[PDB]
């Protein structure tokens, strides 16, 4: 009752991201599989019982983390679910430990400021609960559909994939309810524990509020309608920009181009384009320190660690004052509440770094063993570490970023990947690792039409199910790479 005046007095106060959250926030598209966010947990025409488990899913960067701080955000400030909930949980997924033995109630207090919150008082009304789960997929270590047994006690420890799986199965506060925001690729293990979820998918920007985002980041119209310009010039660029973190990239490196006498220009055509284009305006120390950042975001995946401690990047080389060269420019960030937790500025950049790790000119540097652990939930999937691979991998591609890779070792990745590729292919009878559009997101990616040709060469047939402009745009390009022993 009074302590809920207090948690919304702290939950108004610490999402507050001044990284106003306000200020800068553009409106997301969800659709259910045109949603009023107030409606979210009131069923169908058809159901008269609520919903109960809400799954956002969205693309990496479409953000996620932005609703979830932005509903938080707008219940504390009384805007959201006003008359609905009494309490609102954000539960950042990449800090709870799948392993460490902790209780539903302990769980709750870490979400709470004060030392000792009345965990009764909480607790007393679940359905008056909303547990923000966010990052599902940013849950660290292997989550198993196997785990238990279950838990129905909210007092009791148990361990953190336990605790977790017992919430998302409803068996903790079966009346409690739920929002899970996750990427597609974690859906699978997901959908093994929903009961009853109403699916939904963040679809970043709309085409007006992909402008939007060009006006709220640069507070120049001169600079916000060039700015613009340069993306409606840009077929790749255009399509790319839904997702607002590809907005905050783009804008960030426009922003560092405009700061010196240089025309407005990206010629950028993939994704790892972007991301060399974006890292490039950050080069001025990232060039003496970049063995450091690689090797200390490989051993972040190869052992699932998000965020890392002062002693985890100290040992990889980057001291206290690096950090702060990184700090500033806007490539590494502290997180974990007021405690000296470190983590990359998106999980994208370390999957980055973790690819760029094993092209550096001289963990273990083999693509073999990095490969055969792709498609599991235990190494982050590793989506875009091979994405990046093949992208930077690129020999008729160069730019200051790129000529501080090994141009021998390149070329033997480059070679192991086609390996990959005519395996993949041929033995189609997996439940899904890297999918046949995956696989032309990452021929995309590679763009060198002497790799794309022979690798299309490996596919009997082309089932894709095209969902966005961008599916379309990537199986586009292999199609039109793609040519047979005498096609005319
Ligand atoms: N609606 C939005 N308005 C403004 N910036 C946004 C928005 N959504 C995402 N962002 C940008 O994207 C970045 C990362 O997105 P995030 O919400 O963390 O997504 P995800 O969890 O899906 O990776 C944010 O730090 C911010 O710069
Ligand atoms: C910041 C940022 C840059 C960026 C570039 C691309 C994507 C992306 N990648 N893959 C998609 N769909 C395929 C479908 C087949 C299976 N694979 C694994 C996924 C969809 C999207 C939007 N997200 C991004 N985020």
């Amino acid at each position: 009752k009074d302590y809920r005046k207090k948690y919304r007095k702290y939950v108004r106060s610490r999402f507050q991201c001044i990284e106003s959250l306000n200020k800068r926030y553009t409106r997301l598209r969800l659709i259910k599989e045109p949603i009023k966010m107030e409606l979210l947990f009131d069923p169908d025409d058809e159901h008269s019982e609520p919903v109960h488990t809400v799954v956002f899913q969205g693309a990496a960067g479409i953000g996620k983390t932005i609703l979830a701080r932005k509903m938080m955000l707008d219940w504390a400030s009384g805007t959201l679910y006003q008359d609905r909930f009494d309490y609102l949980f954000y539960i950042h997924c990449r800090e709870v430990s799948l392993v460490t033995q902790r209780s539903l109630g302990d769980l709750i207090m870490s979400c709470c400021p004060d030392p000792n919150p009345p965990i009764h008082k909480i607790v007393r009304k679940p359905s008056r609960i909303l547990f923000l789960m966010d990052g599902f997929d940013e849950l660290q270590g292997a989550f198993d559909e196997h785990i238990g047994p279950l838990c129905t006690d909210w007092q009791k420890a148990e361990r953190g994939d336990i605790l977790l799986s017992s919430l998302i199965r409803k068996k903790l506060l079966p009346e409690a309810s739920l929002l899970i925001t996750t990427r597609p690729v974690a859906l699978e293990k997901l959908q093994h524990l929903l009961d009853h979820p109403r699916h939904v998918e963040i679809l970043g920007f709309s085409e007006a509020k992909r402008k939007e985002y060009f006006f709220k980041y640069f507070s120049d119209e001169a600079q916000a309608r060039a700015a613009f310009s340069l993306i409606q010039e840009n077929e790749v660029l255009f399509t790319m920009c839904f997702i607002p973190l590809v907005c905050w990239i783009v804008c960030t490196g426009l922003k560092q181009q405009m700061e010196s006498g240089k025309s407005l220009a990206q010629t950028s055509k993939t994704t790892t384009a972007v991301y060399v284009f974006f890292l490039s305006s950050l080069l001025q120390g990232l060039c003496a320190h970049l063995w450091g950042l690689c090797s200390l975001a490989a051993d972040g995946i190869w052992n699932q660690k998000i965020l890392f401690e002062e002693s985890d990047l100290r040992n990889h080389g980057l001291q206290k004052a690096d950090v702060s060269a990184f700090l500033r420019m806007n490539l590494f960030q502290k997180e974990v509440d007021c405690e000296k937790f470190y983590s990359f500025i998106h999980m994208t950049f370390q999957e980055f770094f973790a690819a760029m790790y094993y092209l550096l000119e001289e963990p273990s540097r083999d693509v073999t063993v990095l490969l055969e652990n792709y498609g599991k939930f235990e190494k982050g999937y590793l989506i875009f570490v091979v994405r990046f691979l093949f992208g930077l991998v690129n020999q008729e591609r160069t730019s200051y970023l790129e000529k501080k890779l090994s141009c021998k070792i390149s070329q033997q990745i480059r070679l192991e990947l086609l390996k990959w590729i005519e395996v993949k292919a041929k033995a189609k009878k997996l439940q899904i690792q890297p999918s046949q559009l995956e696989l032309f997101y990452c021929l995309y990616e590679m763009q060198e039409e002497d790799f794309v040709q022979r690798a299309m060469d490996y596919f009997p047939k082309i089932e894709i199910n095209l969902s966005t402009r961008m599916d379309h745009m990537v199986s586009s390009f292999c199609i039109e790479n793609c040519h047979r022993v005498e096609s005319l």
